[PDB]
């Protein structure tokens, strides 16, 4: 519902040293672990150009936003629980915070 800030700049090194591993910035990346972001700010869940995703999480879509997204990353399946998840627990509003205000700058 609120959204908070603080520093992009280790948001966007949070991203490199944690979405990195298993996402790709690069549109429609190898998605090797899982599927790449990069510009789904302004999407529905499920929607990709390399990999879909997971036949469970596209069933549900939602349109993703700053504030929705935000709900999210509390839960990597909140709104999408047929999303499968796997990390170990960005419920730091700190983290969460810088992280999507990198994501934002360039979706900006
Ligand atoms: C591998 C262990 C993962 C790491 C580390 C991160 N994510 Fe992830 N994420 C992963 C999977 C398995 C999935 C979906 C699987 C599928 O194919 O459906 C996701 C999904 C997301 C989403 C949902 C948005 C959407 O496309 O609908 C977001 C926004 C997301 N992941 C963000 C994210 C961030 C911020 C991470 C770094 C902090 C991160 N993920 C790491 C697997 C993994």
């Amino acid at each position: 519902t609120e959204f908070k800030a603080g520093s992009a700049k280790k948001g966007a090194t949070l991203f490199k040293t944690r979405c990195l591993q298993c996402h790709t910035v690069e549109k429609g990346g190898p998605h090797k672990v899982g599927p790449n972001l990069h510009g789904i700010f302004g999407r529905h869940s499920g929607q990709a150009e390399g990999y879909s995703y997971t036949d469970a999480n596209i069933k549900k879509n939602v349109l993703w936003d700053e504030n929705n997204m935000s709900e999210y990353l509390t839960n990597h399946a909140k709104y999408i629980p047929g999303t499968k998840m796997a990390f170990g627990g960005l419920k730091k509003e700190k983290d969460r915070n810088d992280l999507i205000t990198y994501l934002k700058k360039a979706t900006e």
